[PDB]
């Protein structure tokens, strides 16, 4: 009687937050005191940066998609004792302070955990954690072109920027780190969130999960 | 009203394997015959006749089985179109040796589940478009071909010569020019195949509440 | 003889870049200009004529310029194997906005090696076996896209959205279907592009060795 | 003055050492006395690592692997390169024992020298000695069935044992060392020795070196 734990891996913009939100909303998920399926996002356990990585940040020099840049020992702390069906604080990050906030989100034992991120299974000690590993397969330049925009459109960023950061850091940290771990994932879910085929198949079953 | 389930990949990728535990882990070697609600096709079944300048050409070895000519593309469409209707079917039985359809054929009766494998499953959109699932086997070109090989000495007396120079000259080329193309159009991918349990038990599930709605 | 080399890659891969390179590195661009013993010629200029119905289809932007459809290959295989033999040839000039075969010509001199450049240059089995030597030059999807995006923004006036979407729509799957699969055929691969000077000055060297005896 | 040192990698059998062979025999220099060639092929596989006790103890029970970059001996590979760079005559060993090495095999300063090994371009240090980088890309099933024919007609192992190995050590170690180096290449050649056209420019670029410019 173990919270089930589901990975989510994939490329940047393949669809990964999509394909979770989709998730909850057609179960209908979204009381967070008695929610039974809910989401942690990889993004929310970023190391804190010193007054060094600060300053680097700034000038676009800090690669954010680099493992380095992420709690390792937290993520893994805090998903050991979620299988342990523990309670857990998660963080909160000010990226304007790029350190963590006092205030943490607070999340009880659920019955299925989705965890999503880019280098998801990149620790084999947290990969071991995973119950059902689901990667999110989209076209290297199908995600760019997707990135792209939403940079551009919903983040404002100067688009010499976005691909000159695209090509130095997140390009050879997708290729260095995460894709690697495509192997691993039991079920390859291809195009995102558009796929509706894939996302009714693992939404029943975390029902049936749920059902008994 | 049959629920159709279209499996597809390269050879040795594990489509039969995981196929056949599906329908094994749903107890269904236990349910009889005319009660079976899942049943399991092949498209090695639909191997086309082959015309005698088309057998002349593949007693010299120059045919290649894994091209889509080779397939009977109207029967599979016609057979899979009446299946959807709730109709009974008749399946053919192939002669490998000699390239015809045996007087005898097999009676399928309507299941509630129906699983299609075969490499070119994908190929032809109207059987394509009949698939309300189509899942794909996706196992390296390199491992697949370590696992055909064992395969084709135990299934078969052939040499360790014969069956690479078929493979370089045959399968691989058919693989990347008509296999390979359909991947795009699968709903979900299965890497490894029969090995890959969590796949497996997650159609198995899926198929439970179909059986069970 | 003239020594015919041809050039493939995807879009904004850098293969007009290295054919540029190549003969600036030689000594063309100063040089007499009327027969150059190296001459570039792009697949681009070779765009087929028709354009009432296409032109309907083509002026929204509903058209696809990526197509082998869109070339004319029996002009490519005359011209390529009339400069085979020889002879001199004259080429189309053309407006990529208008769809325009304008009525002049650019009289090629034949010379002594020809440069073939183009997205689909390996495509048709008859142009290609007229190639001496063939390159294709290997830059990431990706990687292609944000040169190529930089491109049209920047020296073609056009807005993300729209290039973007051409790019998904037309540009990515003919690639995919067409070009991509020609990559069997080439003889050398040339990574990165235009800045790979050490593949650029292996076969500037060797266009020399051939210029000289 | 200095010699010109040539990188070539790539997987098993994707025909690095033929590549090496074919050139060093078009130019004649296995013709020439050993005192005084002016080309030399050095493999990766003459500086396997003499390896710990703890090594040796992995190695004994079958689960060494022996296409890890911690196998060879990098330090050895870097400073016999670097040696040879100063015109200095060199040694090096014979064959990683079946844990060592006994005799030596002298290596005159050459003009031009070939090192090639799966993993030439692992290492930044050795990767940064070569004035050239060529990598020889034959696909994964392709380069199986030629590893696979040559691993029983030179060693005589049963088939089980040949393909465990490969799938468990050769094919995870390519892919994640070997595989990740094609992008610091500056030439890829498709597809190994038949590749005339490619060995014909390389051995054309090196007779050019070796006399003038
Ligand atoms: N809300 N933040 N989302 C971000 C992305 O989702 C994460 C990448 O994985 O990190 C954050 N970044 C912030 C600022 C920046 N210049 N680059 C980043 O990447």
């Amino acid at each position: 009687g173990e919270p089930f734990l589901i990975g989510v891996s994939g490329g940047t913009a393949s669809g990964k937050s999509s394909v979770c939100a989709k998730i909850v909303q057609l179960l209908g998920q979204n009381d967070y005191r008695q929610k039974q399926v809910v989401i942690l996002s990889q993004d929310s356990f970023y190391r804190v940066l010193t007054s060094e990585q600060k300053a680097k940040a700034l000038k676009g020099q800090f690669n954010f998609d680099h493992p380095d840049a992420f709690d390792n020992e937290l993520i893994l702390k805090t998903l050991k004792e979620i299988t342990e069906g523990k309670t857990v604080q998660i963080p909160v990050y000010d990226f304007v302070s790029h350190s963590r906030k006092e205030e943490t989100v607070t999340v009880y034992p659920a019955d299925v955990v989705l965890f999503e991120g880019i280098l998801a299974f990149y620790s084999q000690e947290v990969r071991d954690l995973f119950q059902m590993k689901l990667f999110v397969d989209t076209d290297a330049d199908t995600r760019l072109s997707r990135r792209v925009l939403r940079d551009i459109s919903e983040r404002g960023r100067d688009l010499e920027q976005i691909l000159s950061q695209y090509i130095t850091f997140v390009k050879p940290a997708f290729e260095e780190f995460c894709l690697p771990t495509k192997k691993y994932a039991d079920v390859i879910i291809p195009r995102g969130a558009d796929n509706l085929v894939a996302i009714n198949l693992i939404v029943q079953h975390i029902q049936d999960i749920l059902n008994g």
